[PDB]
């Protein structure tokens, strides 16, 4: 068990084929969960479960420059089930992020901070137990 919110370095940044794997469980009455890849205060990469938006469930993805966030791009699709345990994989390609969960293809992110050797920590925040974080190249 890891403490949330955990940061985890990411030494040099992301390249493709870096692949980044989470392993959690959701508390049983979540509201949120959060992962926010960093390049110093800006976040190139907020990847945003949000379980009771209005009585919807909807995944948030922006990115925030300069203390301000961007265009937001949002996905129905909702893989993630309270009380329940999860796998998030992000894989990183040359010209955006893909992530499935639970093996299963969820969404892509274009890359909107191209430094990519600049994203040097995921934050990992929210309403969950954190069982690992992990990053391995493919
Ligand atoms: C497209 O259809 C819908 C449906 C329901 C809500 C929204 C929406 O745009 N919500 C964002 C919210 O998503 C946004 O919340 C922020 O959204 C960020 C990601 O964009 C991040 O998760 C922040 O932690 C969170 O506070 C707040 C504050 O910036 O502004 C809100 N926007 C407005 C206009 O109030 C859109």
């Amino acid at each position: 068990p890891l403490i949330v919110p955990y940061n985890l370095p990411l030494p040099g940044g992301v390249v493709p084929r870096m692949l980044i794997t989470i392993l959690g469980t959701v508390k049983p009455n979540a509201n949120r969960i959060a992962l926010d890849f960093q390049r110093g205060n800006d976040v190139a990469f907020h990847f945003n479960p949000r379980f009771n938006e209005n009585n919807r469930r909807v995944i948030v993805c922006n990115t925030k420059l300069d203390n301000n966030w961007g265009r937001e791009e949002r996905q129905s699709v909702f893989p993630f089930e309270s009380g329940k345990p999860f796998k998030i994989q992000v894989l990183v390609e040359p010209d955006h992020f893909k992530v499935a969960v639970n093996d299963a293809h969820l969404l892509q992110y274009n890359h909107r901070v191209k430094k990519l050797n600049e994203i040097s920590k995921l934050g990992i925040s929210g309403d969950i137990d954190l069982t690992s974080a992990s990053y391995t190249m493919i």
